[PDB]
């Protein structure tokens, strides 16, 4: 690596994976296009291997920026419309309070405070329906924002719908595969359970437990080396050759709701560059509470921003992960981490590497 992105990174780093006793930390930072890859620590405390390129980490909530792409990509396929109610797709949730609930909410958390889980007690198909049909919201549709992976996750769930796809299927089919994203998967394979590292909560070795719609909120698991290629992918759309796929991109970059200073995508979250560092890691929008807020509808949409952070932070109980990039400048970064660390700490980094470099 040149010698200044090599001094940033470590410089910026090191006293992060002491201050917050990271087990394993991989870095990749996207300069004028190319990757440069960092690695320290353990995949496997236990049996002392190391992290690669090839390490596989939980993504937590940054797979709802590929459940966002996916959902975009149905879009530009004619298969499904933002403006579409929910009950197009899921005739049989017949409760009133579903009348002007539509997919562009579900996708935004903007349904009116669906909750932030779905209840582990929610098993079957049956249990879910259930679920969704006994919840009362709080708020009318597009009235107030509240990060929710039932609401989300819905989303993707009822976005591949007409494809005839399993979730899995379409997201393998029309996102991993095109992008060649060889190494991200929704489940791990047999043949990779070798590059999967463990999460680390209060010592113990964990991974990601099952959950309804858990594929759709906070299910993917990548490397290094594929998570810098989503970031190249989403900083440049028009290099991918698949239409459907760089036109869904382009949508789930499109800014559809404010709150504050942070513009609501599908998946992603934006706000306009240059960025007060302040405002994501310290006031609003450091995601230490769980916040209702209200928003103000952007009628219509702004399309993707050049001149934007956009970024999404994501967690497991043994996970912490953090992707943030800035398409005017061709600059972006991505942090995966094997424990659950503090989402200010993430930032403050991001923003220290990508501020030097930019
Ligand atoms: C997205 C909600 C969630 C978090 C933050 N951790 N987690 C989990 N970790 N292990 N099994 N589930 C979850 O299901």
């Amino acid at each position: 690596a040149p010698q200044q992105i090599n001094d940033i990174v470590h410089r910026t780093i090191t006293p992060l994976i002491e201050q917050q006793k990271i087990p394993g930390m991989a870095v990749a930072v996207i300069y004028q296009g190319k990757p440069y890859y960092f690695t320290w620590g353990y995949a496997d405390i236990a049996k002392k291997q190391p992290v690669t390129q090839q390490t596989l980490f939980e993504l937590g909530s940054v797979s709802k920026t590929f459940t966002g792409v996916l959902g975009g990509d149905a879009i530009a396929r004619g298969e499904i419309k933002l403006s579409d109610p929910t009950t197009k797709y899921w005739p049989e949730l017949t409760a009133k309070q579903w009348n002007g609930i539509t997919l562009l909410h579900l996708a935004t958390y903007t349904a009116g405070g669906l909750p932030l889980q779905v209840p582990d007690e929610v098993k079957s198909s049956s249990d879910l329906l259930r679920f969704y049909q006994n919840w009362q919201p709080a708020w009318a549709p597009g009235t107030q924002r509240l990060y929710a992976n039932s609401s989300i996750g819905l989303f993707g769930a009822l976005a591949v719908k007409p494809s005839g796809l399993s979730f899995e299927q379409a997201m393998q089919t029309r996102v991993f595969q095109p992008l060649k994203l060889n190494h991200t998967w929704i489940n791990v394979p047999p043949a990779e359970e070798k590059n999967y590292a463990w999460g680390y909560r209060e010592g113990k070795a964990v991974h990601v437990s099952p959950g309804a719609l858990d594929a759709e909120a906070y299910g993917v698991k990548s490397t290094i080396e594929d998570m810098a290629r989503w970031v190249q992918s989403n900083l440049k759309p028009l290099d991918i050759n698949e239409k459907t796929l760089q036109q869904g991109i382009q949508l789930a970059q499109s800014r559809y709701w404010q709150t504050g200073d942070m513009y609501q995508g599908l998946g992603w979250e934006m706000l306009d560059w240059p960025v007060n560092p302040d405002s994501i890691i310290n006031g609003s929008d450091n995601k230490i509470a769980l916040a209702a807020r209200p928003v103000k509808a952007i009628t219509p949409p702004t399309p993707a921003v050049r001149a934007s952070w956009v970024h999404k932070t994501g967690a497991t109980g043994g996970f912490g992960s953090y992707v943030a990039f800035i398409p005017e400048k061709e600059l972006g970064i991505v942090m995966l981490a094997n424990k659950n660390y503090p989402n200010p700490a993430r930032v403050d980094a991001a923003w220290q590497i990508l501020n030097a470099l930019q």
